[PDB]
């Protein structure tokens, strides 16, 4: 990704957005009670902890485009996945505007809480509006499609939310590239069902972990992998992505019935943003708030590692690598064991940064001990080992349970926590709910004993 020019949206007539410049992150009733070290993400330029530009600093996630044309590694890669997904039998069908606004069996409806994007953004108009969920009016939508249209700007917001002090230090804020309802709208009618069918087969047939369930999901993933797991993580993928990783997704969708619309994948790409008073024009990078960011991103990481396989390990069986991601994250297997550093460096070669699995110094085996997915870890239920839990660490619960953006979510925000803690245990469990109920307001909670998640868990299956 690279950010081709950048100037002010009066020059070019755009409105200049706001962006609320106080965070909606304050301390909660159990900041004291618990543990965490993180604070909330630098919301402007002004913000007293900075330790360097920040303008330079929300922006240096574009690293520059490394690769220019789609190789034969790459295209082999297309050729092997899209081979995948075409067992599927994927519909190819449009979605009509009716289920691509307010859902159907594998698509949730629209969420209402998100911003509606230009011009609506810097012109009032919100989605409370337009939407009407028990009505299912096309409507409105329908008119406001043909009054301004497809392939609408990005608003760009910094997003709001807790980061470690450095990344606060260095304004390493996390961007929101919002598209605009009508683009969101449109993108769903055309992939609609292609979202459903990857929804609702999560795995290694379709190398996607979009919409799984991970309660229940854990347990199926073992069974899916190979004898060998390799994993790592990018560092800015999104970002990273160069404009031929777009193209060979294209060649993806071409090839299992969408190549109708692959236009919409050229917008992701080469995309216009309006930011704060500026506007500018980014040549590749894949936009965080778009509809579909998710799914096509776990699709191209598909298209990555089957890559730096071919290119690394000549006659290696595809066939056998059976992978999951969801996002930059990734999960993946071999018969084989693999030279993860190895494959690292050619991932330079293709302008992504990919670094040993969660932090490490260096590269080391992974095993299912200390593989993580989505920061979650996999343990076999004492009682009964062919179930797997799903391990979230505590100290991110923690973090999490420290603040507080709206009090009367409290009660969601804390029984949420309480969904993915109980798997580290009983013991680890109550002494959770112990602190949580040693002030007021946890006490005042409908937290779930452990007994009742781990039974309601077991008869889940
Ligand atoms: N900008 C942005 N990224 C998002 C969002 N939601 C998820 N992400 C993902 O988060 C990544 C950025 O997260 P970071 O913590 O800043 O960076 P990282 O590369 O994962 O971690 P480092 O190796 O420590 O730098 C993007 O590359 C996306 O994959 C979002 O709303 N905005
Ligand atoms: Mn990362
Ligand atoms: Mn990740
Ligand atoms: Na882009
Ligand atoms: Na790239």
């Amino acid at each position: 990704g690279e950010i081709q020019w950048m100037r002010p949206s009066k020059e070019v007539g755009y409105p200049i957005i706001n962006a609320p410049s106080k965070t909606k992150l304050e301390p909660s009733a159990f900041h004291y009670v618990f543990e965490g070290v993180k604070e909330p993400a630098v919301l402007t330029k002004n913000d007293p902890r900075l330790k360097t530009d920040f303008e330079e600093a929300i922006f240096s996630k574009y690293v520059g485009n490394k690769i220019t044309e789609v190789d034969e590694y790459m295209k082999e890669a297309v050729d092997h996945y899209a081979g995948q997904l075409m067992s599927l039998d994927i519909n190819t069908e449009q979605m009509c505007l009716e289920d691509a606004m307010y859902g159907t069996d594998g698509l949730e409806a629209l969420d209402l809480s998100t911003s509606a994007g230009y011009p609506y953004v810097a012109m009032g108009k919100k989605k409370r509006d337009i939407l009407n969920k028990q009505t299912r009016d096309t409507k409105e939508m329908q008119k406001l499609l043909d009054t301004y249209g497809i392939n609408l700007p990005l608003v760009t917001y910094v997003k709001d939310e807790l980061r470690s002090k450095t990344k606060v230090e260095q304004g390493k804020s996390r961007l929101i590239e919002a598209s605009s309802l009508n683009d969101s709208v449109a993108m769903r009618m055309a992939f609609g069902n292609l979202y459903a069918a990857f929804h609702k087969n999560p795995g290694v047939i379709t190398g996607s972990a979009v919409g799984c369930d991970p309660d229940l999901f854990w347990s199926k993933i073992p069974v899916l992998m190979e004898e060998k797991l390799f994993a790592f993580d990018y560092t800015g993928y999104d970002a990273s992505l160069s404009p031929a990783w777009f193209e060979a997704l294209k060649m993806v969708l071409e090839k299992i019935g969408f190549g109708d619309r692959v236009d919409y994948i050229d917008y992701l790409n080469h995309s216009h943003h309006l930011y704060k008073n500026k506007t500018y024009c980014v040549k590749g990078g894949m936009p965080s708030g778009c509809s579909g960011t998710s799914i096509f991103n776990s699709m191209i990481n598909n298209l990555i590692i089957r890559t730096l396989l071919l290119k690394t390990y000549k006659g290696i069986d595809l066939d056998h690598l059976k992978m999951i991601a969801y996002g930059d994250d990734v999960i993946a297997s071999y018969p084989h064991e693999v030279d993860a550093s190895l494959l690292a460096q050619s991932g330079k070669d293709y302008g992504l940064t990919m670094t040993p699995a969660d932090k490490s110094a260096t590269f080391e085996t992974v095993t299912w001990e200390n593989v993580t997915f989505l920061k979650r870890f996999f343990r076999a239920d004492e009682k009964y080992p062919f179930l797997i839990h799903p391990v979230m660490p505590m100290k991110e619960i923690h973090e999490s349970i420290r603040w507080t953006k709206d009090p009367r979510n409290t009660q969601d925000h804390v029984r949420s926590l309480c969904l993915l803690a109980w798997h580290n245990g009983e013991e680890e469990y109550n002494k959770f709910l112990a602190k949580i109920r040693s002030v007021p307001i946890g006490r005042a909670l409908d937290l779930p004993e452990y007994s009742t998640l781990y039974d309601r868990w077991l008869d889940s299956f």
